[PDB]
């Protein structure tokens, strides 16, 4: 349905999810691809949304911008995170609608299911129960974009269609060791052990960006990672599943060229909670993550777990037969996305950290 | 008894149901910087106007009594305009509070926020909790939203905001059009302009409905079934729900802000969970037992039919009031003087909305 020359716009380029999605539109060769930086549009500044959107009219859009970051972040930025990410998406969603866009993909989080959800969760489980205290603040902005999309479509016909991604992984993620989700954090606290487990010294400079082995050493102390020992946050106990960028992209591209409001109206006639899950593959805990991380790049010093460190919800799975039914499969297999990540991160010179 | 008669005193929608009582009782006792705009004048759902006025005025205390809302059936028409409206004139007021440095602000919440299935009476900790009211969807996530930014914002920057959740209001000043008033102004105004038809009292119908004569006025009434011998009004009658009357609710808001802070929050749950306040006064009414009395106070002789063939919704809602009521708050007014109240106010009005 995106005709090669439709004018696609991909909110949040810069991003993990974003740059995936304008990669593989430019490879695949669309003709009418727009995005801006943050510093060209502060999609917070709702006049700037407004002119761009008017000035633009885009057929479709792919919301890919946010302001997220790991669970220590979460525990602190509590108004930062609901404020930022309602005012983006509202404007972005709004501005869209105000100006005919065709279909727009809105972005949501596993982060909207209540914390005792039956497992696997359904779609079906949004605003059925206790959320976890961790996510409130970013599930309360989710929730209230995947609600706002059921209205729009509802009063105004639109075609503002929801993925619920798992965890996601890969190349053009936010690796700051302080400020990451779980799976690059761990990815690079490792890799980092590695290199000073094996007296790399030259690499721990270019990848950090610092002169000597004494500010290196005080930087991983904070992260109690010395040249025997990595350690990671919490028991390693919490499982879910995990799900490669690139297959993410993929979904996104398929779910705008395929679904419409009248599908969604297959699963609720009144498109209540018809969203759909995006997942990939078995639930593993992130210590078995950690310990296959290790394996695959060949670090040989000791991960310790710092059970003195928050875990919050145990057991995440997801149903994705809506999905599955509508034709989409996943290519990456969690082996093959880690090695496509760490070739990736072994080359490139500009990591998020 | 914490603001002082001289506090910069912001109160957001002023010239709405709740605002007006509060702005009204401000004035009344005395207060000298009182601080308010019209829509006109200030469109809360521009991020700029809202950031220029707080940048101006830098109120001390600000009552968040703004709001696009409506009764049942404008609400399963307007999913969208009810999440949108509400959510950016709230966002942008909260902030801009933040940004400025008030000292205190009321939100004012909903009973659309508790699960459709809560224990009764409702308290405050079984927000979201469990599923909604279908109905109510669209506002109902607006006020979630908001109760939990005040709560984030509370927990972050060590803010003051403080939300009462009221049960339905009713009073002066309300919204008493026939197709979106809320259940208690359209009850009290079918049944007014029902007693007008069944008196022959035509000029006073045409001074009320700005209609020319009887024809059209019958035109315009018959939208509802109410005719010179009865009143329709909307489901069974039988569902049940408490009522507060407007200048009770205005006392609350005010008490809340002279005598709570983020410090009293904290006494409930040490992360704000959850720690919005019910505001509640009396029994729970059945719409029947809400009509029977408007008909027998104000005298109307037809007969009052439900027409069960419209939606009833949620069938009972009961608050639990423990909060607010050790913190020594205690309504005023009961239903019967309230009633009489709008009554009054209502044969002497020129500008009711409607
Ligand atoms: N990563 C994951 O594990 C998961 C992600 N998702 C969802 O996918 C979406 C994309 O996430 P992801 O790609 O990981 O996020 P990223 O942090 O990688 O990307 C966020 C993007 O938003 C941009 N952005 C942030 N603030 C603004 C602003 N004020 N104006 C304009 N652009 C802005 C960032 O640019 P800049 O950096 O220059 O500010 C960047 O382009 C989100 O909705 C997220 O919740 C869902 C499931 C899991
Ligand atoms: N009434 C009830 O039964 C209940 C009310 N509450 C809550 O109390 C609060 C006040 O409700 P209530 O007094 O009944 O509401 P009203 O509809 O009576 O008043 C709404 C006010 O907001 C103003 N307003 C609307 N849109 C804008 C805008 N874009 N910019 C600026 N001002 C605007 C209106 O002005 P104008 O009319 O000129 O547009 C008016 O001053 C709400 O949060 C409501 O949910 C809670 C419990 C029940
Ligand atoms: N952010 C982060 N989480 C980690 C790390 N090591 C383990 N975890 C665990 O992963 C979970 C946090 O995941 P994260 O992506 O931060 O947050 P979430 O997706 O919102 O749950 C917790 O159990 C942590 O204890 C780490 O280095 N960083
Ligand atoms: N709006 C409205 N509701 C009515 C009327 N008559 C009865 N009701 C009942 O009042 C409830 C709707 O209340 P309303 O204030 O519109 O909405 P709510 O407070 O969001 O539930 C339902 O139980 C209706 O069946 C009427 O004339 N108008």
């Amino acid at each position: 349905m995106m005709n090669k020359d439709s004018k696609i716009y991909i909110a949040g380029h810069t991003g993990l999810v974003g740059s995936s999605i304008l990669k593989k539109l430019q490879n695949d060769g669309y003709e009418n691809l727009i995005f801006r930086t943050h510093s060209e549009l502060d999609l917070t500044n709702q006049q700037a949304v407004t002119d761009f959107f008017k000035k633009e009219k885009p057929e479709y859009v792919f919301f890919c911008a946010a302001k997220m970051g790991g669970m220590m972040e979460q525990l602190e930025r509590r108004a930062d995170f609901l404020y930022l990410n309602l005012i983006m998406q509202t404007f972005v969603l709004h501005e869209a609608y105000k100006n005919d866009c065709k279909k727009l993909l809105y972005l949501s989080s596993l982060c909207i299911y209540p914390q005792d959800a039956s497992l696997p969760i359904k779609e079906t489980s949004m605003l059925e129960g206790k959320l976890q205290f961790i996510n409130e603040p970013y599930a309360v902005a989710k929730i209230t974009g995947n609600k706002m999309c059921e209205f729009y479509n509802q009063q105004f016909g639109t075609n503002f269609i929801t993925l619920v991604p798992t965890s996601i992984y890969g190349p053009g993620d936010n690796f700051n060791l302080a400020t990451a989700h779980v799976f690059p954090a761990i990815f690079a606290k490792i890799y980092l052990g590695k290199l000073l487990n094996e007296q790399k010294h030259q690499e721990l400079f270019n990848s950090l960006r610092l002169d000597n082995i004494q500010d290196v050493l005080k930087y991983l102390s904070q992260f109690d990672i010395d040249e025997n020992k990595v350690t990671l946050l919490g028991s390693g106990n919490p499982r879910r599943e995990f799900i490669y960028v690139d297959d993410v992209a993929d979904a996104c591209i398929f779910t705008m060229d395929k679904i419409d409001a009248s599908m969604l109206k297959k699963y609720d006639e009144n498109f209540h909670n018809t969203h759909l899950n995006l997942a990939d593959g078995k639930d593993y805990s992130i210590k078995e993550v950690a310990f296959l991380i290790k394996d695959i790049i060949g670090y040989k010093g000791d991960i310790i777990f710092d059970s003195s460190k928050l875990d919050g919800t145990m057991l995440k799975t997801t149903n994705t037969e809506r999905i599955r039914k509508l034709g989409w499969k996943a290519k990456i297999k969690l082996e093959d996305g880690i090695k496509m990540m760490y070739e990736w991160y072994l080359k490139e010179q500009n990591i998020r950290q």
